[PDB]
């Protein structure tokens, strides 16, 4: 899906959606789209489907469009309904002037 | 209260409690303390009051002493039975390992923090 929509999503939409970043932790934390959840994709489906509806909307995102649709064929054989791609991920997201929030403590991360 | 209970709190107890900036908007998309909801004290207890359980802990912060101890205060004579100051604020916060968060056109980011905060769980809790 294009970035556009998200963010009118993230701006006008119903609360009824999630946004999954599913590169490394660390990446996750220098930053990430304003809202996404961090769910590295080694751990994604036993994260997701231990804390997500599998009739919520999904959005994903990776590093690039490999892991993105990796990270989406993991979230649908595990029985989510509504996942789709975040076409060109963070950069796609910053060019049409998305918010990206970034963490600047790992054990209040887990823990959470 | 001390940053270090919060630290705690977060660390190792329950997601029992709720924390507020009550600084200005842009100081706190600037950098805010991990998970803190952005409270202006100039519209504070409107937008507390209509989105939290006057019964749910609750820390909150400011520039200085004397703001965060004036947002307690007006919480407080609004009915919110457990708020507590963070005293030291970020500062203090920061000065023990606490974890910061940052914002990186005014509207449009304000709009998606209300839409994430309204999503929060105990957000949900006082609307249900
Ligand atoms: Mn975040
Ligand atoms: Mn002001």
């Amino acid at each position: 899906s294009d970035a556009h929509v998200l963010k009118s999503r993230l701006e006008w939409g119903e609360p009824a959606f999630t946004i999954l970043d599913v590169r490394d932790r660390s990446t996750y934390n220098d930053g990430h789209i304003m809202g996404a959840m961090a769910m590295p994709i080694e751990d994604l489906v036993d994260r997701a489907s231990s804390s997500l509806e599998k009739s919520r909307d999904i959005y994903v995102y990776g590093a690039g469009d490999e892991q993105t649709s990796q990270a989406v064929n993991l979230l649908r054989s595990a029985g989510f309904e509504h996942v789709s791609e975040l076409k060109g991920g963070l950069a796609a997201w910053k060019a049409i002037g998305g918010p990206t929030e970034g963490i600047i403590v790992s054990r209040m991360q887990n823990h959470l």
